[PDB]
């Protein structure tokens, strides 16, 4: 076992409580009160209309991202990756894509600095559409499961998409989701992805203790195995220490406008 298919077996054993407890034991999180009652009445201003917007500032603030020219958003849900980019001063278009049906989140419409340069399409499976060519790639695909096997495969779709995006549309900016970068295959596919692609492994606080979700990213430099491992390492010492409540942080606040 890898130390995060060690930590996985640890985490189904949790109960109910012990799992809310430790999920958020020690993370950064987000005050995400004003947000919530905004979009239950679609009151338009420059709140966030998801958690994501924070994990992407976060790491664009660190210039683990880019984002630029035209972006391309691949599972985009509500839309938080969608607008944050989109407020960016490089960047020229944001296409978005996502499921958006039977509970699948749907785009949500807001009037933040640069709406007017997203087109959301729903309706749309990324995996099983042409590349369009591109500057910026995101993509924050990634469903958790009880499962390591299904969490590799869920996680390999995305890595071959992500390839082939790569590949096809001279993309020279990306940020993709890695649901589970600890099973050996993936830690293999990471390593060949890299030496085609280069990039590095980010673990971005605000993501939950429950996930081991960590960011393959064009702006930064790392190991697989090491920095995949610390990560482990961390979340089980979470899990056998103590729960502590969660930092909060100021949420993500957009201007409005056209661009
Ligand atoms: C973690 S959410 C993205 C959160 C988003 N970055 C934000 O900030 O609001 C991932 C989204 O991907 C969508 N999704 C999952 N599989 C997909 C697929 N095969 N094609 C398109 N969208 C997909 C889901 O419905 C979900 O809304």
């Amino acid at each position: 076992m890898t130390p995060g298919e060690a930590w996985k077996k640890q985490l189904n054993k949790l109960g109910k409580t012990q799992f809310e407890q430790y999920k958020r034991s020690c993370i950064l999180e987000v005050d995400r009160t004003h947000a919530r009652d905004s979009l239950e009445n679609g009151i338009q201003n420059g709140i966030a209309v998801s958690r994501g917007s924070a994990k992407l500032r976060w790491m664009e603030e660190r210039g683990y991202v880019k984002p630029t020219g035209i972006v391309v958003d691949l599972g985009c849900g509500r839309g938080g990756w969608s607008y944050y980019a989109a407020s960016l001063k490089n960047v020229k278009k944001v296409m978005a894509f996502t499921l958006g049906v039977q509970g699948h989140e749907k785009p949500i419409m807001r009037t933040t600095l640069g709406w007017n340069l997203i087109r959301f399409k729903d309706k749309t499976d990324v995996f099983n559409m042409e590349v369009i060519p591109g500057d910026t790639l995101l993509c924050d695909i990634g469903e958790s499961s009880p499962s390591i096997a299904v969490e590799e495969q869920r996680t390999l779709r995305v890595l071959n998409c992500a390839k082939q995006w790569l590949q096809e549309g001279n993309y020279t900016e990306f940020c993709i989701k890695v649901l589970c970068p600890y099973t050996p295959l993936i830690m293999e596919e990471l390593s060949r992805l890299q030496l085609k692609h280069g990039g590095g492994l980010v673990r971005v606080p605000l993501s939950r203790n429950s996930t081991h979700e960590m960011y393959w990213v064009s702006g930064t430099r790392t190991d697989v195995v090491g920095t995949v491992s610390n990560v482990s390492r961390l979340l089980t010492r979470r899990m056998l220490n103590k729960p502590q409540p969660p930092t909060l942080e100021d949420d993500v606040i957009l201007d409005m406008g056209t661009r």
